């Protein structure tokens, strides 16, 4: 099973559900651009190792491509193109003037020292120069990659462009002393948070008072855990994390959760709670689930024990397509993957828009923009979802493939 083969026949059951062309689906099932190069670093040691590096640029008919980069030991470029791909469709579900990109070393970072990890940034960006820029090509923090690592890489782009333009706006992610935005640690969890209550609205539902269980308790899992008590006045009653789950009817404080978790590495055995694990916690009686960890959880084997009125999917893919089914029928809202997790790229074009501009915004004003986008963004999906009687997966796929096919036309890259 290849990741971008996965990602390829996702896009063909889309289109299998809108009036595509036969050339554009062609075109849509190709990356426009792959980069692989060379990446030298010299070690501690003082030996030169050289890394696999990839920049990926699905398509940019609607704008430069941006997508994040992954440090990871398991990196393959077929899982590249795949994120590329989906990336594609992200930007494109929130209406964002961007196209669909994706970067990654094939490196375990955890054995690397910090002027190791430096020396990779900056080589990175002298091997991929020439393919990225703040009009072409905007990176941006993925998995094993941080705020850190982003301002290295800003400012090696900004040593080999000459400062001849917007060097901040090269990449998003950044600290906030050189061109980072306010807001960006909690974008994930606050588009989630906005999707779910737009989600509650549609289904007639006031949130204030009912239960939510988060799987997952990283920053993803714990901010939506937290930003749904305080905005939406949910009760957390369930968290888990790589170890096992705690539940409690009462609810559980995110912030006492956060602190035990860091002071033992784990969730488990907090005080007045009962431990379970994760295959249990799936099917609490709650009105949201919002699986927020590692991918394929809600499968067939489980899918109709799943009772959860809402289920926001903020990670990548928790559901299989067969549990999309099931999940319908049983008459359960589900935000698709991304777009419920499309705040972090909302919140990184707000800051690719600061530095283009040279003007910051606020704290409030970034919140009320991602509240439009994800407002809109969701609107747009359910009335798909409504008019077309299709599943909200699909009916997120033909909106994104329908902006996407759009723009190629315009260029007249494609001519029917
Ligand atoms: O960026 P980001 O913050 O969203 O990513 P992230 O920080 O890596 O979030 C990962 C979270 O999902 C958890 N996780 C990873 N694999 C899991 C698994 N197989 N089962 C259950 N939970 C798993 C992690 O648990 P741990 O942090 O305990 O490893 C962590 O809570
Ligand atoms: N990668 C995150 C969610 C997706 C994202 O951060 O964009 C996770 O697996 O928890």
């Amino acid at each position: 099973i290849d990741p971008f083969e996965m990602a390829v026949k996702q896009l063909e059951r889309a289109a299998q559900y809108m009036d595509i062309s036969e050339e554009a689906l062609e075109w849509l099932k190709k990356p426009m651009r792959i980069v692989e190069v060379s990446v030298p670093i010299e070690m501690d040691d003082g030996s030169v190792k050289v890394f696999t590096g990839f920049r990926v640029q699905h398509n940019w008919a609607r704008g430069p491509t941006k997508g994040g980069i992954r440090w990871h030991p398991a990196e393959t470029l077929s899982t590249v193109k795949a994120l590329a791909t989906w990336m594609t469709w992200k930007v494109a579900v929130v209406d964002l003037p961007y196209g669909g990109g994706k970067g990654g070393i094939i490196v375990n970072p955890k054995e690397l020292s910090e002027r190791e990890q430096e020396r990779l940034a900056r080589a990175y960006i002298r091997a991929v120069y020439d393919v990225i820029g703040p009009w072409t090509d905007i990176p941006a923090p993925d998995v094993y990659t941080n705020p850190k690592i982003m301002g290295w890489m800003m400012d090696e782009y900004e040593t080999i462009m000459r400062r001849k333009g917007p060097a901040f706006g090269v990449i998003t992610g950044k600290p906030l002393s050189i061109g980072g935005s306010l807001g960006r640690g909690t974008a994930t969890a606050q588009g989630a948070i906005f999707t779910i209550r737009e989600a509650a609205k549609a289904l007639g539902i006031d949130l204030k008072g009912k239960k939510i269980a988060v799987q997952g308790y990283g920053n993803a899992g714990y901010y939506t855990a937290k930003l749904a008590k305080e905005q939406l006045g949910m009760t957390v009653v369930a968290v888990s994390d790589s170890r096992g789950g705690i539940y409690n009817p009462d609810g559980l404080d995110p912030d006492e959760v956060l602190k035990w978790k860091r002071e033992h590495g784990s969730v488990k055995d907090f005080p007045g709670a009962t431990n379970i694990t994760n295959e249990e916690l799936l099917e609490l009686e709650v009105d949201v689930l919002a699986p927020a960890a590692i991918e394929e959880v809600i499968t067939e084997k489980n899918a109709d024990n799943i009772k959860a009125k809402i289920v926001a999917e903020v990670a990548n893919g928790p559901v299989t397509p067969e549990a999309d089914d099931i999940l319908r029928e049983k008459g359960i809202l589900q935000i698709p993957d991304f777009l419920c997790n499309a705040g972090g790229v909302t919140v990184s074009y707000f800051e690719w828009v600061q530095n283009i501009n040279g003007y910051y915004w606020t704290e409030e004003e970034v919140r009320e923009k991602l509240d439009k986008k994800m407002t809109k963004a969701f609107w747009e999906v359910y009335n798909t979802h409504k008019d077309k009687n299709i599943h909200m997966r699909d009916a997120a796929y033909v909106v994104a493939v329908s902006r996407v096919y759009q723009a190629m036309k315009d260029r007249g890259w494609v001519k029917k």
